[PDB]
């Protein structure tokens, strides 16, 4: 039945080999959800090998965009795989970081709380990090106690830096027992195009390395280009001491969407469930197979420019690319991404060139960033063109400093990049770093306030520069209202022309990318994805 | 000619293998004693794997005593190894830690000096590692660089902790090339009784071990109890890829002061000499020759108590073992000491049963120690007895603690030892932690004056209790006399009984066994032999 | 009951870290002691990673003596004590070699049996030996199945020739799984004399070698020369993930006939049993009781000098100094053994000097012995002296060749020692090497015969070079009598002189300290004991 008697909270390790991006993390989100479904209280957890004490301090070329969380700390990208695939908030300690752990442990030294023991990476970093790690396990702040850990070990096995988190995996296979603790490890089968072949042999070093430091995975995620045949399957198996059943294909899927269909078809949570001993239900597909007919069979298709510096072929702005496709499911349109360069669009010729073939452009946000000279140079090509525009962070910065180029502030610019400007338009009001949910107030019948039909919201911040309040009047006079505002509104969160002005260009400080998920989509995209449906309509 | 044209600086690594108290820091101040004497500017420095900041943290349980800088750093006991055969005092510097070098990186990272990157054991750690290594090399306050730079890589090869050291020696082998970096190998050659046999297979081990992470070893040091055969040394240089020049035979000497001519017997220093290429000259054996004199030929002896906790067979003791040794030397008696437990002098007839046979008296100081009742309970005996006492650091509180008990105190103590005491005739003045360094003004012809021959003195500290100065009238009833005190007189740094009610019996807060060295007596422990000897001698 | 149930049997793996020569060998057959007595028909088993066939081609000077079984088999030493302990014989099966294992796949790939796969080091060298370890459990020849097999792998665990057994052994634990496969680690803890403390970071550093493999020892054997301390073992225990029941104190027993007393002190057996879950019943110390009394209590003592070239500190004639033991230990005799060189006794003062003091001589068998000049000196001056003479194998040679000496054969030789003799006494009947048993036929009341008190026995041999018949006439004149022969009187086996030329002088071309064991002593060695104790008394 559905109510099943007290068991003890089980841990899934999942561990990736060969090399990074894999698909490890959205393997592991998979899984979870999958879980879920059979009617298990999932939670997720992941450890981050690097010493940054948080990925603030990056450069989106190393791992993509920044995420978010709702008590406000900043975590790598797949915490928003774990959110947008359970549909659901988490706290910030599912971030580890090699970072934290050791100024926690030199903190405490300091402090002397070890009662004058050597400090020593065993035991006492493993002891933190396996304290981190059961930690997720104590009961939340209603009671409900997770059913299963999900935690996913960052980079690679055999990096001198994962050391002492896989460490920590073993010390606690120890302590639970075999009973209680599953291995998945996830490990790349390339391809050789001039022998035609397939090659087991990248897998077998890295179980060995795994080996080597005392952990036998359960089972094999054998990520390839194609399907893997069944002959290198069972070559596989009786190589690496690993059960038939373990060995599971993992073809690229055409969208990350039909992973969990993936997982199922090979009976991956049929064989985490018996290994593990958990009670179980079958899964109800009938949620998801909606989201998948939105997914393969839309009724329509529209195109969209995505405008920025880290485009040229990197996963910078995954968040954003997500939302735009969950706002193509909700009109169950397919929305086809135009990568665009922004600095072929700093000539107006060149912007012509890029933009002129698509049916939107999405002005995405970044730090570090560059040359908004061509990000503002579409937006003023696209304002003329008549084709919608988004624009999140910086994008909504552009917007202003396109209406500022637009009433007679044709040197304005934000302190950021123009520090001499003589109107500074965008300023710090360093200034407070907002982060994370704050409330914000939307003009009543606004297009913003249409869009999410309520005149309160809260949404997910991450900037310091802010509009500059000495300039509302005059930037007014572009016809730019600023529709949204925080809660006195001594803050602008949101700005919008009318729609006979242009039929839809939007733009917010906040990241709404980091509050959508597939089964639930952001109200501005679906916005966002029907006025570029009602463009192509009617050109 | 003793001038000679300029030339890089030369980096010697000392590692360990098999297992730690290898004397591998004792061979290296030896190797620096031996290059000092063919005229070469050795400076020397040690890296620590542990991740405390510094070991004032820890138990002399853990690793013997702590020592003191001049520029007031706190570092490992084998700075003191250096300084006793280098006869120098060092910087704070020349102690690295594993807990520095992440706080370092940790703290740049969290200031974004790394613009983005991704911070990682390899390059970032092991770079400050290089650059903390490299930094010894630069030309000193007055302009003189450092011909050889002597390394001591603290732990064991194959320690986790020791992995970012190594790497960083590897990739200064790398950076320099093999004619600047010379790699030494102290291992361990032990002898099974039941079937007589020397066994080479853990130098063996230890060898592949440092080779698995890219150090071919140039000469090796076989610790043994007794001298290695021929044929084991050509077996272990055949084995191990080792010129037969570079396995090196070093038997447990009967003092550490014959170490020395350990090596230069089996040409050690001309083998690095040669390898290394530097200039030389022939080693002028005068001055430590006539200390071996004074070591193997006294012409008389004297047997002295050493009481403490930490005496259950631990070298927690060796600075004031050594100091105690150099006193001998300077007068040449030999010193023999008896550990004493403190816990055994508790009771009068156990103090009795303890001491009875000794001729004098030492009572260390320490940290983290309890049961001083029996400390005192020594001094009171001792004192009834006739037996010269010498009390450092805490030895001088319980000289204090006993003369209060000897006027109408009895229920005095330390505030720390007896809290609720109601005379707290030792009290924190937690208090400034005084360190290092401090200049001290002595009573004309008091008994530490005619030892110093001076009125004023500089000594270093470790403590943060001090006299009670509400008591100095009190106390002074015993007889003892506050002979010696900081400048302004505000607080007590020595005190002793006048020779009529005690020939000798003195205490200091400071720790003179810092500022010893065998070739430079210090003048405390010169008195305080010659104060046992004279007891001896009348006895 | 004494019948239980049927039970699959348990595989019990001893394996070494740090060194050879720790004992591990006779530590398994003191648990293998233990098991027997608890009533469970133990079988054991060695590996040995060295590539030579059989040690027949070795040196005694590499690993000791060689061994014979009654098949016939050339066979480590350590099956010796499998022998003595177990008081069994072993067949041929017991020993297996890389250089069997490795001629054995290769000579199986020639004939094409594995139909064209690449032959590996995985999977077919350890299936191999997988397979030669598990046909130890099948039924004996009367259907007797062994509850426990003890498997010793020789070497070190890291050594390059162990990684194909050990990986063999954790196929082994793979397949059968935790509840029939245990581990046993025997490890040294070295004493360092000049710091006073016992380090485990040796077997830390094994044990982790041993972890890197993916084998888990159960428990932890601690050789010693002292006791360890209860801490360290807690250190070890915490340190090595292994259960604080499982470290196992062993220090350097007196003789190795305690070692099973302390192994049960310990509860050793007791933790085996109860982990492989084995039907047991307490042990009947009764007989090794006895043994012990006849070890630790005798009435009188004897001293036998030990004739040979391997006597410079080597355990080169292990079975017959326990062979002498077990004499003793019949007549309830302390023997004490003079370890005397051969070329002392080239000179007769030499002789004199060496053996003067003694009350009896043994001349044991060897191969690429030289020298013989000195040992058929010592026979020479103990003939002339009185002292008794045992010969063994080249014992028996020297004897003869001593007979030919003293009846005009003055340059008599063997063929082996002076292949230009005149006179070769001793020459090839390089002929058939005799091996393993042979039947003989006693004169009767030969002294041989008064000995074995029958006309008819059987003897291990190992040699090849025979008496040249065509002396037998002329060396008779010696006194000496061919008091045993073959049964067609074709070959000498055994010599001796009456009684009144000589009280015990006897010589046998076999090994009888290969049919001894410490419960079942050798009659040979209870007659020359027994005429050493009759000297002794006399003189
Ligand atoms: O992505 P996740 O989910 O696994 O999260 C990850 C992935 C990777 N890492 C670590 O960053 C460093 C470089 O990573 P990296 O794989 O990129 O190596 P590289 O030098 O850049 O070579 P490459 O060209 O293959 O990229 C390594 O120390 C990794 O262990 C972390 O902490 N979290
Ligand atoms: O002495 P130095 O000059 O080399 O300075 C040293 C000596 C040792 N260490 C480190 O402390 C830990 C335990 O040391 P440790 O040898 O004592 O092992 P253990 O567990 O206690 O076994 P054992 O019984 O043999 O002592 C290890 O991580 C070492 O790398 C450091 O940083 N500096
Ligand atoms: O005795 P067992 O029962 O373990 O049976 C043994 C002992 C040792 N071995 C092997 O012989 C080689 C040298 O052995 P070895 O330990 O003596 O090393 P080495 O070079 O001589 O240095 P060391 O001075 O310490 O002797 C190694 O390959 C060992 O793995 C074998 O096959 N059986
Ligand atoms: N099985 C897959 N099929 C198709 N695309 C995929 C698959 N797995 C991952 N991806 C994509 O590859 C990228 C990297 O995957 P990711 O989850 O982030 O692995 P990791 O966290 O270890 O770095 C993701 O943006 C994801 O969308
Ligand atoms: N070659 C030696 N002969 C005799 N005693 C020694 C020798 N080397 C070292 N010792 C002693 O053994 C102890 C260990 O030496 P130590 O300097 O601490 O080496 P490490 O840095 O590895 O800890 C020291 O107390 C030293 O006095
Ligand atoms: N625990 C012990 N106490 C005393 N003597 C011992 C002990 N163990 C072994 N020995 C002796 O040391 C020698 C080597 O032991 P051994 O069994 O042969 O180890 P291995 O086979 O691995 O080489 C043997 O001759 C044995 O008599
Ligand atoms: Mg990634
Ligand atoms: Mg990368
Ligand atoms: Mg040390
Ligand atoms: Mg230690
Ligand atoms: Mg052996
Ligand atoms: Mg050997």
């Amino acid at each position: 039945m559905r109510k099943h008697p007290q068991t003890a909270t089980k841990h899934l390790f999942v561990s990736g080999g060969v090399a990074s991006s894999l698909g490890k993390g959205l393997t592991a989100s998979s899984l979870g959800q999958l879980l879920t479904a059979r009617g298990l209280h999932v939670t997720m957890q992941k450890l981050d090998p690097y010493l940054n004490v948080d990925p603030g301090t990056m450069n989106p070329f190393q791992h993509g965009e920044v995420f978010v969380t709702e008590d406000g700390a900043e975590t790598d990208l797949d915490v928003g795989h774990y959110e947008r695939f359970l549909d659901r908030n988490l706290p910030g300690s599912a971030n580890v970081t090699t970072g934290q752990v050791y100024s926690t442990v030199i903190a405490k030294e300091r402090r002397g709380e070890y009662l004058g023991d050597t400090v020593q990476v065993i035991p006492h970093i493993t002891d933190e990090i396996k304290r981190r790690i059961l930690a997720m396990a104590q009961p939340d702040a209603d009671g409900n106690r997770p059913d299963v850990v999900i935690t996913e070990i960052g980079g690679t096995v055999g990096d001198i830096e994962s050391q002492p988190f896989l460490e920590a995996a073993r010390q606690v296979r120890h302590y639970l027992g075999r009973e209680d603790v599953f291995f998945l490890h996830v490990s790349l089968v390339p391809y050789l195009a001039p022998s035609g072949e397939l090659k087991t042999k990248p897998t077998q070093h890295s179980v060995a390395a795994l080996r080597s430091i005392g952990i036998t995975p359960d089972a094999l995620i054998l990520r390839c280009d194609r399907d893997v045949p069944e002959a290198l399957k069972n070559k596989i198996a009786l190589m690496c001491d690993v059960d038939i059943d373990g060995v599971i294909s993992t073809p690229d899927a055409p969208s990350i969407y039909d992973i969990p269909k993936v997982l199922h078809r090979e009976e991956l949570d049929a064989f985490v469930v018996r290994r593990l001993n958990l009670p179980f239900r079958d899964v109800d597909w009938t949620e998801w197979d909606d989201l998948l007919r939105r997914v393969h069979e839309p009724h329509e298709t529209v195109r969209i420019a995505l405008v920025g510096k880290y485009v040229e072929l990197s996963d910078a702005y995954l968040s954003v690319a997500e939302a735009l496709r969950a706002g193509g499911f909700k009109h169950r349109a397919k929305v086809e991404i135009c990568w665009v360069a922004s600095d072929g669009c700093e000539t107006t010729s060149g912007a012509a060139a890029a933009l002129g073939d698509v049916h939107g452009v999405l002005i995405p946000g970044g730090f570090g960033i560059r040359g908004i000279e061509g990000k503002i140079g579409a937006i003023a090509y696209a304002r003329a063109r008549g084709l919608p525009v988004l624009g999140l962070c910086l994008g909504l910065q552009c917007i202003v400093i396109e209406a500022a180029r637009s009433v007679g502030l044709t040197n304005a610019n934000s302190a950021e990049f123009d520090p001499d400007t003589p109107d500074p338009v965008i300023a710090t009001m360093g200034g407070t770093m907002r982060l994370g949910s704050y409330p914000a107030v939307l003009e009543p019948d606004s297009v913003v306030a249409q869009a999410y039909q309520t005149t309160q919201v809260s949404e997910r911040h991450r900037h310091r520069y802010e509009v500059n309040n000495a300039y509302r009047d005059k930037i007014a006079e572009s016809g730019l209202r600023f529709s949204g505002t925080s809660p006195d509104g001594h803050l602008v969160e949101f700005v919008e022309y009318p729609p006979d002005r242009h039929p839809f260009v939007v733009g917010t400080q906040a990241h709404p990318e980091l509050k959508s998920r597939p089964t639930r989509p952001h109200p501005l995209f679906v916005a966002f994805v029907g006025a570029a449906i009602d463009y192509k309509a009617g050109e």
